[PDB]
Order: structure tokens, then sequence, then C-alpha cells
């Protein structure tokens, strides 16, 4: 297809902080995207 | 020739920190040391 590699998937956490007296909802998902198999890939462009 | 006072000894604990999203581990202790009855001590060293 094209590069997709996922570790930890998609997740989050609700954390509490003291000094500010408040909540922090934090979502993070680790991944990366390369590319491969140019054989099946191409593109169009208009210019001369 | 030397004592060590001991109060509350040593400990270890684990902690979560959301700011850098990194989790930390901390260990600690407290106590003093010092010379007493210098009568019984001394050393052996090279001359010059």
């Amino acid at each position: 297809a094209v590069g997709t590699v996922k570790l930890r998937d998609l997740a989050l956490e609700r954390a509490r902080r003291a000094n500010f007296q408040a909540d922090q909802i934090i979502a993070k998902y680790a991944m990366g995207h390369g590319g491969l198999r140019p054989e099946a890939a191409g593109a169009v462009v208009f210019k001369v």
C-alpha cells in the first residue's frame, strides 16, 4: 500500500494536576508513514 | 571512632508525570555521620 506502522495504537489518559487544581485530558497515538512499491504509484501534473 | 545517626532510614517510590508524559522513579534517605572519640583513630600514608 504505502507505509503504515502502528505501535501503542490510539489511546489517551485523564490526568489530574495539583497546583492549577484542574484536569488534563491528553490523547496520543504513535505511528509513522513511509512509502514503498513505486511500481503501483504515480501522479498527474499540468505544465509544459 | 565515627557514628551514623539514623532517622526515618531509606525509601523508594514510583511517580507519574503528565507534563513530559514521562514516568519517573525516586529513591531517598537522610542521616548524618561524624567523628567521635578521635582517640581510637588514625591512618598510615607515604612520606614526602
